[PDB]
């Protein structure tokens, strides 16, 4: 799918991924991700992020 970074410190969410730690299976459409779901790195919200 399409990575995302996020603006703030340069973290770059991966689909291909997921986000195991927080129950965001490899494959997940950044845009399926929880909406609550935050950058580890900075804690930025979903709103910072930007399709890379
Ligand atoms: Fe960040």
């Amino acid at each position: 799918m399409k990575k995302y970074v996020c603006t703030v410190c340069g973290y770059e969410y991966d689909p291909a991924e997921g986000d195991p730690d927080n129950g965001v299976k490899p494959g997940t459409a950044f845009e399926d991700v929880p909406a609550d779901w935050v950058c580890p790195i900075c804690g930025a919200p979903k709103s910072e992020f930007e399709p890379a």
